[PDB]
């Protein structure tokens, strides 16, 4: 695979739930510890709604639609495809939000990350109409007979812009909500019918959550989601923001952030105006971290990162000079020792902790940009 293994000792197992099979329930791609580690089987973009998504959101002909597919729709992620859990033990949970044009399968180099280490990973997809696309059933009769209906991204007008996305993140908060509920509410035996018919029995999850160990990550307008999910549900102990886009997020809320907050910026992503609503969040008695991955480019985060070669992924702005594994590296091992910073972890990942304060020859604490 293009897209990296997990560089932790456990083996990672991939499925999906959506419950119930309303646009109002939730939809995730779970990665978790497995046991077995077979094949790594998992079919990263698995419908063709989604290439037809990706080509309206990058505005591009009827063709683009196809091409991706030719291209990527066979391509895989390394992770155990419906794989059962790895007993015995209580995994924290994080939950990952998708960026502006995206969905949930996108981010499994992070998800497989995360997981491989011992985590449970709920990578969300949001109905805001912030994806580039999503589905879901009419009734338990389409569910049946897998007749999904689709919803594409919404593009929006310059005038509507400010209140639209605002509306947006606070979906999104509220899903992120709905989701970690799901998987508390089935940790402690909640019988959950899976709209998609896969082999993965959901009751596996019985007694398999660290339930005070629970963190929000996301990317981009994920990132602003992070901090709408935190101000608004005190469950997450805390959130990585990774590349937060800030625009969604109300004046009222940078002031309304008790919990841990962490910002992991890419070099050519940001601007002013958005270093300044980041810093905004700061506060001498609340704990903040800013970092940039030097060279780096707002898709590194994202696994199209690794779906392209150098010279087209350099193009296209999927690459940045810093190279895309090492990038990721430095991201997550960043990440993990601020997760075991601030949720009470007992692993090896404060080994990382120079990285949350900016060390290593590919980091900048802060920022660079100044206001």
């Amino acid at each position: 695979t293009k897209i990296p293994r997990g560089n932790g000792p456990y083996s990672v197992g991939c499925t999906d739930l959506m419950f119930d099979h309303t646009n109002k329930g939730t939809f995730l791609r779970l990665y978790y510890p497995s046991q077995d580690n077979d094949r790594l089987d998992t079919l990263w973009i698995p419908n063709k709604e989604y290439f037809w998504g990706l080509s309206k959101f990058l505005g591009t002909h009827w063709l683009m639609g196809n091409i991706l597919r030719l291209l990527f729709g066979s391509m895989t992620t390394p992770a155990n495809w419906n794989s059962p859990l790895r007993p015995g033990e209580k995994y924290p949970l994080v939950v990952f939000s998708h960026g502006l044009g995206a969905f949930r399968t996108l981010y499994s180099a992070i998800g497989i990350d995360l997981a491989s280490h011992g985590f449970i990973v709920a990578a969300v997809e949001h109905r805001d109409r912030s994806a580039s696309a999503t589905y879901y059933f009419k009734d338990q009769s389409a569910a049946e007979i897998g007749d999904k209906s689709w919803l594409y991204l919404r593009t929006l007008k310059q005038e509507e812009e400010t209140h639209i996305r605002n509306e947006q993140v606070r979906q999104r908060a509220k899903e992120c909500s709905q989701a970690l509920s799901l998987i508390l509410d089935i940790d402690h035996g909640k019988p959950v019918k899976n709209a998609l018919d896969l082999k993965f029995d959901m009751e596996q999850l019985k007694d398999s959550i660290d339930r005070e160990k629970i963190a929000v990550i996301g990317h981009s307008f994920g990132g602003a989601t992070v901090i709408q999910t935190l101000s608004e549900d005190q469950r997450f102990r805390c959130g990585i923001a990774l590349d937060a886009w800030m625009f969604p997020l109300g004046d009222e809320v940078y002031s309304r952030i008790p919990q841990p907050l962490f910002f992991i910026n890419s070099e050519y992503f940001q601007y002013p105006a958005n270093i300044i609503k980041m810093k905004k969040c700061y506060s001498p008695d609340k704990e903040r971290k800013m970092i940039t991955i030097r060279g780096s480019v707002h898709q590194n985060f994202a696994d199209f990162t690794f779906a392209t070669g150098k010279i087209i992924g350099h193009m296209l702005k999927l690459k940045g000079d810093i190279d895309s594994n090492v990038a990721i590296d430095l991201s997550n091992k960043a990440s993990l020792a601020f997760l075991q910073k601030h949720l009470g972890l007992h692993k090896d990942f404060d080994q990382w902790d120079c990285l949350i304060e900016g060390d290593d020859e590919n980091l900048i604490p802060g920022t660079n940009i100044n206001t």
